[PDB]
């Protein structure tokens, strides 16, 4: 048999991501085997260990899956912290671990803009917010800021200033100036919340110069439940992937089955799927040391294009060809031309 | 048959590129037809027309191509301008023109980073160059900053100032130098030694570049600086990528370039279009081509119906960050 | 006497900038002489010349100011084209020309962030504009025929129109992004929703929304009333305050870029004739070469090599090692 | 009398900064009083406490400074951490602290380019360094690389690869070896520089041996020389006095920390002149919204958060006319 362990935060803080990771792995393996769930006569079984995103539990689960269930290889896990704990548990069992999503037994999944994006969101959440109010000088504006003010109090951001202008201010040079001076050199997030029945007139003044964003805009508040109450809706980071044969299958099949698009994490589990399946097929065995040999320098296909494990650090890199372009001809042409 | 016309500056100012376009196009057709050079029982012939990168010549060549040789579809051309002259000829002749590399009969090739880069290089050549020299205050630092002064005098850059220090790879030196080049447009301190480092530790926060670095000069024949200027870019590997690079190398003993891959896509589009249309009639081709995805060495492209522009054919993925963020705090 | 000529496009396309330039020059000279309009006993006299931003008029006008009116020194002019033409006039008259705001005889005002911003706006207006429409499936269609009409006097192109039922604008916004993608020039989604769309960060396609700031080229042709301004901040200083206090006091408006510009030039001339203790061209070129002078912008300096004016500055550095070595430990 | 406390890391880890902070504080006071070292009849006294950059020492030193010495106000201190421990102390004593350089009693010094540069270097120093080797394939390339390997090994960086060509494909191998690692990725050349540069490593986030401050500012990596952030300041009457005098007295330029100490001194003298007293309460009142001149121009304390900000005038330009022009 071919036993793959998946350590993941099935319950707890990262439970939503953990769902995707498995669904992705199951579809990942299904593609790679053309639906047979067997690789070279070998039946593929998958053993899942909820580690509740707890580093102590994760270690025991990882130890358990190698030792008790006899998993040949492992993927995991949801939480970064937990996965770091697990690195030695791999060496301890002289069996490979693929880190996903989060020594010679560890293969890492790769750098990408989505993690960058998450790290970004994370820092933001871990920083201050300073808000600056803008409203009209009649009851509704002042009631308006009242309620917002009340929402902003369960929050932890600071309100530096409230500006109230007349119902009919069509020129906001002075307000906006007063607003920029209030948020100026603070960190971290500085924001002007307009309540109205001005974003435009204010955006023309270019607030970015101060690092100030306005209440109209995408995801200008930290991805915390406290703020998502003034602003409903989850914070998403968007990205695009050049179509390929695994893309199509994943997107079509996933949509078809769950009436929803695959996500970044879904695609991660699927990639680990390809790594394992590609590797075992390469090595023609499931012996750790023959597996490491196959994988070092191995290219494998993912929903994201061709990947390759760098042998030195066991890291997944996007797999390229290099091109260049000679620009002299076109420049010596372009000049001998405007004259 | 299936007749395809390639217009290009086979000779003249853009001749280096023209050669890539053709090799590329020849190779695209081969890959697409598994070497048979026939599509759906149709034999594929290619007609080439040298327009010398002259608009007047290129208009005739294109007319001639359709009218005299019965080209069912054209590709071209090398020069941006000779290509603008050509747009009407396509319309006047009621046939398709795929514009490469440079109305309803025009289909374009997409925006990419090589073009931007060619763009930039062009802009640079059309702007000023100011130089400040840094040398040693003795015989051959001073003699070698004459050799240069001499060379630099046949180019078109101004020499704003000469600094001669003793041996002082140093601070006061490179400040006299920054203050000298500062607020000029558009383009360099040129070191002659037997300094760079110490200088580089201070920054370019001035727009200043050193004589170390790649392509700090305009890419002009006039400008110790041997060598062509290149813009480098990496592409995610794929089945056409591989075939191209592998075969090009094995054939030509050198990598395929941007204009090679450009020709390849031109070819992929024509073949995919004619396999889709099941005919070579202009109108049934315009219909097949609007919104059709085709495969190229850069991945899947697709023609936007609205403007006949080639776009990278994408899927859209999102990531929800709340959970992770909610996590990092607690 | 001390005779100053100011060339400017007083009437014509750049007339707004001209009044600015004059006011500042006049206020510049006034601040500089503590209201006496006399520099070291010399009476200061200013001759203006409308060139209407026409280059061949502007050469005659400058020529007339040196020759007929006997100006010791000139300043001009409102348009860079008209002022490239004037360079030889000044040489052929053996007299200094201070180029503002736009030979050993020319001297320049400096490169600043507000110039760059104009070069920006100009590139943009000289570029294409493409727009895509989003509205409710009703007054959408009506309101996007009134726009379709308006935009038609414009010169932009309408790539697509998207109508949706009055909820979740993912698929819609995507259709909109795919529609505006790799086009050159400006891309804009004009909505008849906004936030949902902004959450998908259009910046990453080069697409602006119909909410951003100055999404359209500054052209009368472009709903969207109001002028396009580039904003920027200068650190207070004694000249600053005076300019801002008096200008705001006399005109109920703050000094703008062009007003401060005429001011700077005013400060240069005064500083020069005082340091030269004369008005002889040869001695003025001498005085100004490497010369420092205070402006509303701060302390400036004339680079001898190229007669360009630079922010005059001190250099500081900071050693990071001790602090870094601390952090790790 | 007017009594001012300077808390600082005169000895220990931040001793060089502390020295400059003081020098600046003394000259700031000199210039402010035209050498008289008195303001409105008050002799000016300065008391220094070495906190050694120890936070527990520092809350003590500042405690002494207030309670024992009678310091009517305080400036400090060298460490950010020791400065943060000190915040309560000011409050606990009903006396003002100015945080420099690192409560309605705290007044801060401003965010700025130099501090952001320091913060930067710090981050960098707490991050990985990866190296890739390039030398000729003969005797003293391979030896020189050993020498370097010997040095690099007292470091904490990793040598991922060693490339030996004789005297494009090389620098391709090189780039691929460093591509997606964090943080610093460096090709070390022993001898080429120019050819590699032609290929623009920046697009892999890779730097070369030739370069300006490519290594963290740790003594192990120091490749001699200190690491500097360079910046420029618009000349003013204070600039000039400072630079000129410090250059006449110490035969070396003033630095970020000297000017910092100068600004602190300016805040105080300006404040105490404006208040006409040394009373904490009347001082907090005077300082809010207060403008004062420093070696880098006019600052003002923002009331809402007691933060110093470069004091600005806002100017704008209207571009329609010139675009409308450019087109027609």
């Amino acid at each position: 048999d071919l036993k793959i362990a998946l350590i993941y935060g099935k319950t707890g803080p990262l439970e939503a991501y953990a769902k995707q990771t498995e669904t992705g792995l199951m579809m990942g393996l299904e593609y790679a085997t053309k639906g047979t769930m067997t690789l070279d006569g070998r039946k593929i079984v998958v053993i899942t260990k909820d580690d509740q995103s707890k580093p102590d539990l994760s270690k025991a689960a990882l130890a358990e899956a190698y030792q008790d269930d006899g998993a040949d290889i492992a993927i995991g896990t949801s939480s970064s912290a937990a996965a770091l704990a697990d690195l030695p548990v791999a060496e301890e069992n002289k069996k490979i671990l693929i880190v996903e999503p989060a020594n010679r037994y560890i293969f890492r999944t790769g750098r990408n803009s989505s993690q960058d994006a998450i790290s970004n969101a994370v820092a933001i959440g871990k920083q201050g917010v300073t808000i600056a109010t803008l409203a009209q000088d009649y009851a509704f504006g002042r009631d308006g800021v009242a309620a917002f003010k009340e929402a902003l109090a369960k929050t932890g951001a600071t309100l530096a200033t409230e500006e109230y202008v007349p119902t009919t201010t069509t020129d906001f040079t002075a307000v906006g100036q007063r607003l920029f001076d209030a948020l100026k050199d603070k960190p971290g997030k500085k924001i002007i919340w307009v309540i109205w029945a001005p974003l435009t007139k204010l955006q023309d003044m270019d607030p970015k110069r101060y690092g100030i964003e306005l209440s109209t805009g995408g995801n200008i508040l930290p991805a915390l439940a406290a703020y998502k109450r003034l602003m409903e809706g989850a914070t998403y980071y968007y990205y695009d992937i050049p179509k390929n044969p695994i893309n199509e299958w994943l997107v079509t099949e996933h949509q078809k089955r769950f009436n929803a698009p695959p996500d970044f994490f879904t695609a991660g589990g699927f990639s680990a799927a390809m790594a394992v399946v590609t590797a075992v097929q390469k090595a023609k065995s499931t012996d750790t040391e023959k597996l490491i040999a196959a994988m070092e320098g191995m290219e494998f296909d993912t929903p994201k294009g061709k990947m390759v494990f760098r042998k030195e650090d066991h890291q997944a890199l996007q797999s390229m060809y290099h091109f260049k372009v000679k620009v002299d001809p076109a420049v010596a042409w372009a000049v001998l031309e405007e004259g």
